[PDB]
């Protein structure tokens, strides 16, 4: 009844809020802009004072917030990063580790993102969860804002849930996105602007790639755009379409632009008809402001959003994901390069599967054919590293040189067609490699 009393009972300082987290326990937190900076600074301070140890932190899509606080190299003996999505922050720590006498200082947890709630709650176990939230309303509810992902699950399965109120966090509607005061164990307040995703510049290959993708996007398509420079930028070629839908893992500025233009109506979707579905959002200040109180954008947990069976219920799904390497069988490595983990599988394989199962659906893995100012081919004979998308799941591949649909093709047909999507400079090498491997 008296929510203002409950609020005041639970309101405290960051120092006090983090002071009873146990050593030897498991902590998790929201992704990117949902990482709570005051709480994380106070947690890092505990580690600096030698007052906590053996604390595993399980998390994804790192921001400067955590990079500057609990993930500082000097604390890694006490706060152990268990990243589910490697970023520049972790890649820096890794390099520093190897410089520091070949030390290993970051842990990586492979996963399908649709399984992340189950992994965190049941396989791993999370004792404490921390997340930035929008302010409590007059009915006693906060919102997870840009986050839903696994947060909406782990906030409830965790034994303690600590929130950081920030009036800059948009109030977002969604499944389990609203948090009642009775579900929170402690509150701190810290009003600061959200962290922004950097804007990536286009490269010339995107003109051809975007035109090939545009021809593959049917009427009434239901869009998902993966993380990376390319998907967010490519979907701008769809500004002339109508009645598109959104069912995506990440909501990015490119998709929101299509909403703002009136391209996306969601009227052809079977599930969530009339609303754009996402599990978490990353962008700049303009996007975050636009999400606040939006009645046609609706977050849902990742065990719903990334479930292939759910994705498939909408007709004409179009999934556009990026990769680093494609081999001559159509297997893709989207997460590992130059000897180290670079990112993660994430929800890539979730959406490759879901999109093919959608009636009229298409999964696209798209990439420039080369890297390193044209000196390296992204089409290679054989992946030396982990496979993100196995050859039996890959549907379409697109480069600036065209498209191939791998489903039902023999190994010979796959290799010959993939070779013709490589840059001309590499096709003879690849053909000879295919012969040696007996693909052709
Ligand atoms: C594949 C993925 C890493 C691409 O992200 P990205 O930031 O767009 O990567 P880029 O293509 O720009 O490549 C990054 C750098 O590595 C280089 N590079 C890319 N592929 C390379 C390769 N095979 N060999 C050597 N260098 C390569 C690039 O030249 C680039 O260099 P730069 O720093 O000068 O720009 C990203 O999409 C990802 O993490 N995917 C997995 C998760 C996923 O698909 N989720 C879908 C649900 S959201």
């Amino acid at each position: 009844m008296d929510i203002r009393a409950l609020y005041d009972e639970k309101l405290t300082t960051p120092e006090e809020a983090v002071s009873s987290i146990a050593s030897g326990s498991h902590l998790s937190m929201g992704g990117f802009a949902a990482e709570p900076p005051a709480l994380l600074k106070a947690l890092a301070d505990r580690a600096t004072r030698g007052d906590i140890g053996d604390l595993r932190v399980y998390y994804f899509e790192t921001a400067k917030i955590a990079g500057d606080t609990i993930l500082r190299y000097e604390l890694n003996n006490r706060i152990k990063p268990y990243s589910m999505f490697v970023t520049a922050v972790e890649r820096a720590l890794i390099r520093r580790g190897i410089e520091d006498g070949g030390r290993k200082v970051v842990n990586y947890v492979p996963s399908n993102f649709h399984q992340a709630p189950r992994l965190l709650a049941e396989e791993i176990g999370i004792d404490t969860f921390m997340h930035t939230v929008s302010p409590m309303d007059c009915h006693g509810y906060f919102s997870l804002g840009v986050g839903n992902d696994y947060s909406s699950r782990i906030a409830r399965s965790a034994r303690r849930f600590i929130v950081e109120v920030n009036r800059y966090m948009p109030r977002v509607q969604g499944e389990a996105a609203a948090i009642h005061i009775s579900e929170v164990d402690a509150i701190v307040e810290n009003h600061v602007p959200l962290i922004e995703m950097p804007v990536r510049s286009a490269i010339p290959e995107y003109t051809s790639i975007s035109h090939i993708i545009a021809d593959l996007v049917p009427d009434g398509a239901c869009l998902q755009m993966g993380v990376g420079a390319l998907p967010n930028l490519v979907c701008g070629v769809l500004k002339d379409r109508n009645d598109l839908g959104i069912h995506t893992e990440v909501l990015n500025p490119g998709l929101v632009d299509l909403i703002r233009r009136g391209v996306v109506t969601n009227q052809r979707k079977t599930l969530d008809r009339g609303r754009s579905v996402f599990t978490f959002a990353m962008g700049q200040q303009e996007m975050y402001e636009y999400l606040n109180d939006h009645p046609a954008i609706f977050s849902r947990p990742v065990d719903y959003v990334n479930d292939p069976h759910i994705i498939a219920q909408n007709d004409n799904v179009v999934s556009i994901n990026a990769t680093l390497q494609i081999d001559l069988t159509g297997a893709c490595n989207s997460e590992h390069m130059l000897g180290h983990q670079y990112s993660a599988s994430g929800g890539q394989l979730d959406f490759v599967r879901g999109a093919y199962a959608s009636k009229g659906g298409r999964s696209i893995i798209a990439t420039p054919s080369t890297a390193a100012k044209g000196t390296v081919s992204r089409i290679i004979p054989r992946i030396d590293g982990p496979v993100t998308t196995p050859r039996i799941d890959t549907h379409y591949i697109v480069t600036e040189f065209g498209a191939v649909n791998l489903k039902g093709l023999s190994s010979t047909e796959r290799a010959l067609r993939i070779i013709e999507l490589a840059h001309p400079d590499f096709r003879d090498e690849l053909t000879q490699a295919a012969k040696k491997m007996h693909l052709i």
